């Protein structure tokens, strides 16, 4: 007889990504200038506060890059926090960067 084994990862924290098809650039007030502290000045803070107000949470965003759509991502120790934050962030942007298009949908507590 004989036996082997599988070597790989066995744990992948929860995470959630989104995409805000920004209508465009400029125009928006809180969407100009790029000096004095990494911009946008506040977002990082606002979210940060939310990232701190949460349990082991983490949110991020990626502007233009090989595309014309914004990238959103939020994770946490819990799936909910991961979703909540995510959904929120995406929204936070929708307004912050007056993001539009495909809007973020609510996870919705449903299990069976």
């Amino acid at each position: 007889g004989s036996s082997g084994s599988s070597g790989a990862i066995y744990v992948d924290l929860p995470n959630r990504q989104l995409k805000v098809k920004v209508a465009d650039r400029r125009v928006i007030s809180t969407t100009d200038a790029e000096r004095q502290a990494v911009t946008p000045p506040g977002l990082q803070e606002a979210i940060n506060d939310l990232v701190k107000k949460y349990t082991l949470a983490r949110a991020f965003v990626r502007p233009s890059g090989t595309e014309d759509i914004v990238r959103v991502y939020a994770e946490a120790n819990s799936q909910e926090s991961a979703d909540r934050l995510a959904y929120e962030v995406s929204l936070l942007v929708f307004q912050l960067a007056g993001g539009i298009g495909e809007r973020p949908q609510p996870s919705g507590p449903s299990s069976g």
